[PDB]
Formats: C-alpha cells, structure tokens, sequence
C-alpha cells in the first residue's frame, strides 16, 4: 500500500496474540512496544530519543504481523508513549520512503 | 527517489545557506533541528518523544531545501539528539511510505 503522511502512519499489528495500534517510524532504529509479556529470554537495554532515555526489555526472534505482513525480529518492551515499528522490521515488510 | 531502510534515512538539508544532515522521520509530526540562528520571531512549544518532553523554539515560514526539494514551513529549534524532518515538511516534498 501507499501511505501518505498527512496524518500519523498508524497501522494494526499482531504481537504475542494481541492486536495493537503502532506507528511506522523511519526515524526509529528499533521497534518498541508498551508493557506486555513476551515469551523467551530478554536482556535490559537503554534507548534514547527526544527527551532522553528509557529502560526497556529486549526480546529477540519475536514474530509480528504488521498490517497483514509477517516479520521476525527484535522487539523492545517498555514505557514508550506510543507503539513504534522501527527500521529493523520496516525492512522486512519491504517498506520504502518515496518522493 | 526511493529510499530503503536498511540504513538510517539521512539526507542533506540546506537552511540559512548552510548544509546540514537530517533524518527523514515518519514518526515525527514536526521538524526539529539543533541549536542554530533563524530569522524572525519565535513562539514556545513543548514536544515529546520516547524519553519525555523538551522545550523548543518554533519559527514559522522558514525556507529549507531537503534532498534538493524546496519547502517553506515550520522549524522547531532545540536540544534534539539529531536533526529530524517530520511530516509537516515530508508532505511538502511529496513523500510517501510504500510497501
Ligand atoms: C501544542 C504543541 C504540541 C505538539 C507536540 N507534538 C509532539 O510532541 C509529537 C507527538 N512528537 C513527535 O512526533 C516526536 C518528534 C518531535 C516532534 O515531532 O515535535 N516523535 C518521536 O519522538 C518519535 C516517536 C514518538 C512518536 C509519537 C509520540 C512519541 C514518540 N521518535 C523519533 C525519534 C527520532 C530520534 C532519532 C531523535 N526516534 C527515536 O526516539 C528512536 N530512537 C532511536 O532510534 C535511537 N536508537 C537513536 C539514537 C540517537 N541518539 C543517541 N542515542 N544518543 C526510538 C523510538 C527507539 C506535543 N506536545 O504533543
Ligand atoms: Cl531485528
Ligand atoms: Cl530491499
Ligand atoms: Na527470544
């Protein structure tokens, strides 16, 4: 699909059996989701952006469905104000910026 | 052009006759650049990101070139970790996300 940017590029995702809304963020290296449980092992991480840093849990090899497209990758879980799909999974769905 | 996301989508911008690097950010409502001098009056804004809120200076109707494409619009100046081009100017250069 082609998403214009007049409004926030929000899509439905499916992660850990749950449907969530998330923002497609080309300015995000990583994917970060609000607090939830995910299976498997995790390790602590700090991620930063505007306003400074937050502590998250890093889960690897997590499968996710993004607007109907399946991908696998690292998912960070923590007190993010918005669910964000970052470049590590945008690539897997073949997303590009075009102008 | 068409930009894939395996690396950060960094472009050159030109503002106040100076060249700078900036990140195309579909997850940003607004354009935010590091401390610099811009003409005219400014107004206060608070913007939030992953780690909380920062105060910025809002300048309207600023001429800026982005990857060779001319835009004229609002630029926020403040303690951002990286220069970001947000949706307010990505729409002016006709950018879309595609997958
Ligand atoms: C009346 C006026 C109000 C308007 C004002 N609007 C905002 O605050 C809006 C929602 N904020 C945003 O749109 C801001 C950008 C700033 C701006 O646009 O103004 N967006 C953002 O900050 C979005 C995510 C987000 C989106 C919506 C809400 C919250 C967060 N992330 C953009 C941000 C760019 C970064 C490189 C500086 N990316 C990130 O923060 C990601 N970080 C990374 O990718 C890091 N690994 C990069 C390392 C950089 N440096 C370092 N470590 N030293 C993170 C998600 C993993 C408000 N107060 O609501
Ligand atoms: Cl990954
Ligand atoms: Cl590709
Ligand atoms: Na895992």
């Amino acid at each position: 699909p082609q998403i214009t940017l007049w409004k926030r590029p929000l899509v439905t995702i499916k992660i850990g059996g749950q449907l969530k809304e998330a923002l497609l963020d080309t300015g995000a290296d990583d994917t970060v989701i609000e607090e939830m449980s995910l299976p498997g092992r995790w390790k602590p991480k700090m991620i930063g952006g505007i306003g400074g840093f937050i502590k998250v849990r890093q889960y690897d090899q997590i499968i996710i469905e993004i607007a109907g497209h399946k991908a696998i990758g690292t998912v960070l879980v923590g007190p993010t104000p918005v669910n964000i799909i970052g470049r590590n999974l945008l690539t897997q769905i073949g997303a590009t910026l075009n102008f």
